[PDB]
């Protein structure tokens, strides 16, 4: 009970702390696995984990980015050897971007880094709570973008 | 069987992907080149005041030579000073600096801005319970008041 009703801003003001607890959950998760991946870089590999192999266009349409730095972007993960490039079956032209064994290693252990975490953080919580909170982000999820 | 857990923790890592995007957006928007980790450094150096890369790496979670050399990068970008230890010792302490704190200042402002769009959205009528559950989250994972 009950509660309620609940302002815009208190709603707010609760998932902006409850955003920072999660940036500090990926922090932890990330850098424990390389200390030096961007943001966009790591979003190009989940991206492609997500969806299998796919040409650079349709990576940089997911990415938000224009198609001319995403080019520059892979190239260096290919020099890290997380992406592979393969030719399209078959195209002329494309070329489709798939993770390597590595690439496929990062975002499995920055995953089960994420999961420990928030796994420790949930012991704590009480039942009740814990079914609240998946409601709470559920809802907020639902609600934009859409 | 049970527990656990853990299918709660799974439904988390699902429900929590678009808050998360959020975030790593509002990061990038205000520095391009900042990584997740770096920007966590600052938040906890806003949060905590000046503590000394024992302290940093703890509270980051992450190993303390990785916690060093991003000090240093932070360092290099006008981000952190080093400053003298105000007993002993030996260590030198990590703070923010004036434009660290803006950076810090400015991705909480804009993040808050997309949340409260999206927020609008959900249905008065859904407005409930949701602070509660979301207080126990932040207060089991000892996260302070953004505010």
């Amino acid at each position: 009970p009950a509660t309620a009703e609940e302002s815009v801003d208190v709603i707010t003001d609760a998932l902006l702390t409850a955003s920072r607890l999660l940036v500090a959950i990926s922090a932890h998760s990330i850098a424990q696995v390389d200390e030096n991946i961007t943001i966009p870089q790591f979003r190009t590999l989940v991206i492609l984990s997500n969806h299998g192999p796919i040409n650079l266009a349709t990576l940089a349409t997911l990415l938000g980015v224009q198609p001319s730095a995403t080019g520059r972007m892979v190239d260096r993960l290919v020099g890290a050897e997380l992406i592979d490039r393969l030719p399209h079956p078959t195209s002329r032209r494309e070329l489709l971007a798939a993770l390597t064994k590595r690439g496929r290693d990062v975002v499995r252990q920055v995953t089960e880094h994420r999961r420990t975490e928030i796994a420790r953080i949930v012991e704590q919580m009480a039942p009740a709570e814990r079914h609240g909170l998946v409601r709470a982000l559920t809802a907020f999820t639902e609600a934009g973008g859409e």
